[PDB]
């Protein structure tokens, strides 16, 4: 086999790698180094979710966002409540929601007599996986994969830190967002600037407290945040939109937990599963992953889905196909949880299933392709022949974690499936930028060895 | 050297272990298996905090909680604000605070004319380490090591769920706690129960919403929750106590966030550092650890301390004594962060420093003693001869992580220092109780091998 132990001497001191690779045509393992060790899979976890979603939801699945009522329409009034049903569409834009609501206007509703009721009942329990780190929850990449999700549950604030040290940065929220940012951030000089932290503290109803400092910046810039209370944000946007449409509305916002029965007025359907999977896999979309993870359970078990039921469904679906998980921990669909524990050989067994069933599943084309697209379009170890355009791989990147899972063609035209997990990679501080040079050397050498073996 | 690799065959599949040990008398490393691999140290991290606190704060250190004013006491009235200064004491009880406020009555105050002002300025930025997991922040063990800390920033409530399926669980919070717990949790039948989740959601001002369901219970179901807004909670308690003492107060609660000058009226002193460190090390107290971590930084840098300044101070103080951290990540003093990364050999260097300097430091007597006290008083693998009453070790336990760092005497009477980090330990699903029998067999074996080597 390949001497992976020798290759990991160029990784930073203290890191740990697990690497396993199989030549599919020969059915031969060709590298096997800590392949049974549980490691953090990061976004390579989304491969499990991709396979489960293909199997349990299928290619015609779409997320539905719908308007319902039990009132009768009568001289241009809807004489009852407006129900807006959100089912976790991770690709719903504010424009799509507006076009949905504009269906009421097409139907002659000029006024809604009752309340605005959101039905979010397809998801249950928290909208964050267990073991997610608290301080990342205000980052847009970790926005909640909630039932209501509008423009990726992300917004941004406008900052003007072109000020002298000691002065207050100007931080305004743009008009389109129903958010408050409060608190004060001061500009730090060059001698405190490298120590600066901008802290963000969440309070109720999408109010964000900022504290701390920032180095001067001449130009005004935007900082993105995750929406915290997704039901309040959606209800606020819906009421802004009814006003823009001229539909009179004067009622309360109601947030019941159960499914809300009513007559269907209009519906918007997302792009179908293959499109959602492709974006998930190419771009490493956490929200698409975790939405599918719970939509899989909701459809599979016919009951409201928590992250725990997501775990039970994904394991039950993949087990039925022959995948064995032992005591792996799959706490979410995205890979974000720090409780996740997967060994390289388990991920490889899923990659082998995806290769074997490609004629039906068509998941190979969802993988990022080295030096071409997705999150490896510029990956340093991969951007030269014979790897560029050849290696396809899902990345998993978290603090200290540099993983790849995917396939390549070797010098004989045979397909090799491979899993690379590297954890504990630290070359500087907390909140230092990590030297990627050892990782580029390692990967260039490993995938060249796999190509020629 | 000891063949630790074979010993690990007894640990669950997928686990990873890092084990290093030195015979101090011989100056010989006798076990060295993944000794340079960065792993999660969990509460063995508290060993670094203990040494830094001894060196920088010293055995006379006490935390101070004080009452100050700028007004004159005249005619039984304090004619100014009452300032209460909190400095992180992690062992301040409600009864201690009541006795401290009673001192105002001894000085003849029966009314305060102004406002209640808290000074929590010695700590800055967040009161949580970065990389802590979000869903544990409501649990008492993970209460915030904030400047204001009263009865460990924990309170208890009880759910009476001894009722039929379909009934609403009654929430009972003792009257002394200025918090609210609300919600409608229902009893589920035996078919639905396996699908339930009992959740808590934190709202502003220490209002906790319980949600979900649970099986009928056949004894009272306790909740132990961490206080979330620690200045609100302390100001609430202070005002109830002022009222019970017969000190009239009608003013505002002010939280200015900067140091407050005034005349010292009364100061309560905690127990001194050796008592604090003994409890922290024997019982694994996260709040004593992180409060000392930031107290070390406040006293060492003479400025308000964040967790980042705690990490700079602990490394700076230990590096002067010869410890080398390389690219370790030390994100807190407790070890709770999932960002922490340290190799077994670096922890072993600190244990050797503790043993070499025992005549000055007196830290040996803080380690739990196998089968006798602290957190290994009934540790399965250590409770028989020749290990019981001999091995002393600080534990580190988190989900997935079973560590020990300490010392023992071998069959020749020579002292051995050792570090065992196990991460990745999984024996079933995420919510199940972990099976310790593998750990017990591995530890009995390992420490027997160290005793006989």
């Amino acid at each position: 086999m390949i001497n992976v132990s020798d290759l990991t001497q160029k990784l930073p001191e203290g890191s740990n790698a697990g690497v396993i690779a199989k030549n599919i045509n020969q059915n031969q393992i060709i590298a096997d180094y800590n392949g049974s060790t549980f490691m953090l899979p990061a976004s390579t976890q989304k491969v499990f979710t991709a396979v489960a979603a293909k199997l349990a939801l299928g290619d015609q699945f779409q997320f539905e966002t719908a308007l319902l009522s039990n009132g009768k329409i009568q001289n241009g009034n809807l004489d009852g409540n407006l129900i807006v049903s959100f089912t976790g569409d991770p690709d719903l834009t504010r424009g799509q929601l507006y076009s949905l609501l504009a269906e009421l206007k097409k139907q002659g509703i000029k006024k809604i007599n009752g309340d605005l009721v959101l039905d979010t009942s397809v998801f249950s329990s928290h909208d964050r996986g267990l073991g997610w780190i608290w301080n990342d929850l205000t980052m847009c990449f970790n926005s909640p994969p909630a039932a209501a999700n509008i423009d990726n549950n992300c917004f941004y604030a406008e900052l003007d830190a072109n000020k002298n040290p000691g002065e207050i940065v100007k931080i305004n929220v743009p008009a389109q967002f129903p958010i408050q940012v409060f608190g004060q951030v001061y500009v730090a000089d060059s001698n405190e600037a490298p120590y600066c932290q901008l802290d963000v503290v969440v309070h109720d109803n999408n109010r964000y407290q900022v504290k701390g400092c920032l180095a001067r910046q001449y130009k005004p810039f935007g900082l993105s945040f995750a929406v915290q209370n997704t039901d309040a944000y959606a209800a606020a946007i819906i009421q802004r939109q009814l006003r823009k449409l001229g539909i009179e509305f004067n009622g309360k916002v109601l947030l019941p937990q159960k499914p809300q029965q009513g007559q269907l007025l209009a519906k918007h359907l997302s792009k179908p599963l293959p499109d959602l999977l492709k974006k998930m896999m190419k771009k490493s979309d956490n929200q698409i992953a975790d939405s599918l993870f719970r939509a899989v359970a909701f459809n599979y078990y016919k009951r409201p889905a928590s992250f725990q039921l997501g775990t039970l469904a994904v394991k039950s679906i993949l087990q039925k196909q022959g995948i064995r998980f032992g005591n792996s921990i799959l706490a979410d669909g995205s890979g974000l949880s720090r409780h996740n524990l997967v060994a390289p050989k388990t991920m490889l067994s899923v990659l082998e299933y995806i290769a074997k069933n490609e004629d039906k599943l068509h998941l190979m084309e969802t993988f990022p392709i080295a030096g071409v697209d997705g999150t490896i379009s510029g990956r340093g170890g991969l951007i030269s022949p014979p790897l560029v355009k050849n290696v396809i791989a899902k990345t998993g990147s978290l603090k200290g974690v540099y993983n790849l899972a995917g396939f390549m063609t070797n010098a004989r035209g045979e397909k090799v499936a491979f899993v690379q997990f590297i954890n504990g990679y630290s070359t500087g501080d907390l909140e230092s930028k990590t030297k990627r040079a050892p990782l580029v050397q390692f990967e260039r050498n490993l995938y060249n060895e796999l190509y020629k073996y």
